[PDB]
């Protein structure tokens, strides 16, 4: 079950996306231009995810979120998604 997750890239650049785990790096997401910053919003399953931004052609981590070194050695951002079971009560 997934949620919609907001995430920001306010480090700049001009053209910014998002990869990760949660699709297995398989796509890149456009992230969308708004005042010195880009978002995008996600579909997310409960739990941890890594992912990377791809900004003006490099892979870049965001250095205001956590990171983690990953199986293949790089270092990810993780986000972690809250489960959302029981929150319309």
């Amino acid at each position: 079950q997934a949620r919609p997750t907001v995430i920001r890239w306010s480090e700049g650049g001009k053209e910014v996306f998002i990869s990760g785990s949660f699709n297995n790096w398989s796509t890149k997401i456009p992230l969308i231009k708004s005042h010195n910053d880009f978002v995008a919003i996600l579909d997310l399953p409960e739990g941890e995810h890594q992912y990377k931004f791809f900004v003006d052609g490099q892979w870049v981590h965001d250095p205001s979120e956590p990171v983690v070194t990953s199986q293949l050695g790089t270092i990810n951002n993780l986000i972690h998604v809250k489960k959302s079971d029981f929150e319309v009560f």
